């Protein structure tokens, strides 16, 4: 609900999502950033640092809105370049470096007891995706996004860093076949395939991924003991068949 | 400058370098900050390239401001070392060849990412090359800040520049890196100046014998006229991995 606007002296240029989140020029530097504003404190975001987390620049109160200025990702998202090309799937070795990037941010976040929570290909932002500046970014640090969900999270269970793997795995079975393991319209069907239906052979949906069959049964276990310990052995297991 | 003082919000916390650089903790987010500070010209403080400048190895501005009369720019703190505590603390006689092809081959890519864009540093030097959690799998080399020892003959003429104008600056960084000492020493700024100028680069052999190889790297990247330099900063730095 802005376009052409002034927010907090920042200009507005497009929306970029939804917690509405706009492109906007910077009131003082010659660039766009990422505005996510609020309309009724992840201080987190500005705790990471790391080349595959997408930076806080500030925050702040505006007229009573909440406002949180972060890097802009100037390219595409990841649901994006699954539908405009590779609607059946993405190329093997795009999905190794894109899941391996993202492994490494989220392994660096659990290692300083910070969990994303909602790891999805919407959150997955790519750069320059044709050039040599490609830079792959992970962003966003009741029936939302159920698709990724790991089970002990959607149940409200104390949580760890193999959440956020689940997530992922969920996040790399989308990208590589153009479908997530538990696809429905009724979010409860969703929920419920998440806590009690053994995941899917992602084979059985690609046969040339047939390898990675025990990859996505291990990293989509209901059991968090059952998975691998890091993001980045999930990412090499992957590589290891792609 | 006082330590424990409120500028622009930010407490500071301590002076990192000299434009005095503070570390600060910021405001409104809980983090610190490297904020850099002016006293006393002010379009030319705003080059606003930094802002423009997005890559894993140049360090990020948040915001550029007025606070009191005196210009600030808020930028990412890098937490680890910078290469002359380096040099001074551990490695007197110069650093490991691999570590600084690490290094210089990082710097080299961020200055030919910002020379592409038609952006020049304008002053490489051990003290802008910051590397975070050095000892750590997490380590991250780092360009801040988008003394003669290290300017190219051109610079401090004053004559027009080009990206080789920084190879200059990151071979002389090199240099230092590599021996304890940059390529002309001299307690006299004037003379280390005129050495720039006039004077034949000097073989890195006749510093560190194991070196002798490089001496027609540095020969070439320390060359008085840019146009037999090489031709990108990855090039210099492929030439030093080469014989490292
Ligand atoms: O492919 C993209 C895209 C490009 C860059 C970014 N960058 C970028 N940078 C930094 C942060 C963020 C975000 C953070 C965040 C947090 C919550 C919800 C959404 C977001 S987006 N995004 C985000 C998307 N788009 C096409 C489809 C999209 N939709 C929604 C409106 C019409 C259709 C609009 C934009
Ligand atoms: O190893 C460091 C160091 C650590 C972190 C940063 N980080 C950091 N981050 C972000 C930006 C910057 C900089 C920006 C900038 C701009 C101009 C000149 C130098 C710099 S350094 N630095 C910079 C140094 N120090 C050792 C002692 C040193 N002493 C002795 C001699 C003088 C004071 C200063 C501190």
């Amino acid at each position: 609900l802005a376009e052409g606007s002034t927010f907090a002296g920042f200009t507005i240029v497009r929306q970029l999502g939804s917690g509405e989140v706009y492109l906007a020029r910077h009131p003082r530097l010659p660039r766009q950033d990422a505005l996510k504003v609020l309309r009724a404190e992840a201080d987190a975001a500005a705790s990471l640092w790391h080349p595959h987390i997408v930076a806080v620049h500030d925050r702040g109160e505006f007229d009573g809105q909440l406002w949180i200025d972060m890097d802009f990702v100037d390219g595409t998202d990841t649901v994006s370049l699954l539908r405009d090309r590779y609607p059946n799937g993405m190329p093997g070795p795009e999905v190794t470096e894109i899941i391996t990037a993202v492994a490494e941010a989220l392994d660096y976040a659990h290692e300083r007891r910070l969990l994303h929570r909602d790891v999805k290909p919407a959150n997955i932002l790519i750069a320059n995706p044709d050039s040599p500046d490609r830079r792959i970014m992970l962003a966003d640090f009741t029936v939302g996004t159920v698709s990724y969900a790991a089970p002990e999270q959607l149940m409200g269970n104390e949580l760890d860093g193999r959440a956020d793997q689940y997530a992922l795995a969920a996040t790399a079975f989308h990208l590589l076949t153009g479908s997530p393991p538990f696809q429905h319209a009724n979010p409860a069907v969703v929920i419920s395939q998440h806590l009690s239906a053994s995941p899917p052979a992602i084979g059985d949906r690609v046969p040339e991924l047939t390898p990675l069959d025990p990859v996505f049964a291990k990293a989509l276990a209901k059991q968090p003991k059952d998975r691998y310990q890091r993001c980045v052995d999930f990412a090499r297991a992957l590589g290891h068949r792609l």
